[PDB]
């Protein structure tokens, strides 16, 4: 059995050959399916080995399309897709890589690699001068040690989750996206400071709704990108967990766990410092909701997961008088009516 992004990427490879007037389903297609452009904003899997060992991306995608459509298209298209002899034998090939490495899964790694073994997909790659080789070494770079174990462990990037389901704010004041904060240098420079700690560096702004708590944020994002923030600080993300991202889409019990525990995972495991930002941590803190707190609250302990989050003095109070290791944990700073 695949893995669920495997069996995506096969799902959407004869998908493209569907739209296009091609018969049987051949390596290219596979190929053409690693590179479609998701509509999720997303960094697919091979777009990021590429663009990772420093090649030209775009005239890769250029190859494969203009290889693509060289192939003739069958204006009586019968409403059946059958495999090639080429794919026969990837596929085949991708079940002995994952039983060369032990995995548990057929995942889109031994499927890439498959493909690697390919006359067509060699002679493209060739055709867009993107070494095999280098790209293999990405692909063994970006898995490491982790084996597939599970239908989701083949994950396309280290911040896959994260890109989906939490927005880069730093990335945002980098890209020239957010407006420069007035009148919150004190809280801003507060809740550096404390993000800079060694114990209790995890800021809380407390205040009404009804105030700016997220320009404060934002101000934040822009110091650390223009390096002024201790160095503990430099270099690091800052990510904004979204909600509503989270929850659209999830239609079946436990799926929202699944995507909370896949972003905060990626900040665990991440080499560079990221912060998350949660504008309503109580929605996943507080003893109302012990759901998602009991996948937050741990992670927290494990202390290598820094946020900043935002909450209401009654809120802040509530979460406090359930749990008293929270005060230990977080640091509250007021934000008043400017």
């Amino acid at each position: 059995q695949f893995t669920e992004r495997a069996l995506t990427i096969l799902t959407l490879a004869q998908k493209l050959a569907s739209d296009h007037q091609h018969p049987q389903l051949q390596p290219i297609h596979i190929l053409a399916a690693f590179i479609e452009t998701p509509e999720d904003g997303s960094v697919p899997y091979l777009q990021n080995l590429i663009e990772k060992g420093r090649y030209d991306y775009d005239l890769f995608k250029k190859v494969v399309n203009r290889n693509l459509v060289r192939i003739p298209q069958q204006q009586p298209a019968p409403a059946e897709i059958t495999p090639s002899y080429a794919l026969g034998k990837v596929l085949q090939d991708a079940a002995k890589i994952q039983k060369q490495q032990k995995d548990s899964f057929i995942a889109q790694d031994h499927i890439l690699f498959a493909l690697f073994n390919d006359s067509s997909i060699q002679q493209i790659f060739k055709e867009a001068q993107v070494d095999i080789e280098a790209i293999k070494q990405q692909a063994l770079e970006l898995r490491g040690n982790t084996r597939i174990d599970s239908r989701g462990a083949d994950t396309n990037t280290p911040l896959e989750y994260l890109s989906k389901y939490a927005i880069d704010m730093t990335e945002q004041a980098r890209q020239g996206k957010l407006d420069p904060v007035i009148g919150r240098e004190e809280e801003i420079r507060s809740t550096i400071r404390v993000l800079a700690r060694r114990i209790k560096s995890n800021p809380c702004l407390i205040g009404e709704p009804g105030i700016g708590k997220t320009a404060i944020i934002e101000g934040v994002a822009q110091r650390i990108i223009d390096d002024d923030v201790p160095t503990i600080l430099q270099g690091a993300k800052l990510f904004s967990l979204d909600l509503a991202a989270l929850t659209a889409g999830a239609k079946y019990k436990g799926d929202f766990e699944e995507r909370f525990k896949g972003v905060l995972k990626e900040i665990e495991e991440s080499k560079t410092l990221i912060v998350l930002f949660i504008d309503e941590i109580h929605m996943l803190m507080g003893n109302g909701k012990d759901d998602a707190a009991n996948i937050l609250k741990p992670a927290l302990s494990r202390g290598q997961l820094k946020v900043i989050g935002a909450t209401t003095n009654n809120e802040y109070r509530s979460i406090v008088e359930k749990d008293g290791a929270f005060e230990r944990r977080f640091q509250k700073i007021e934000v008043a009516e400017p």
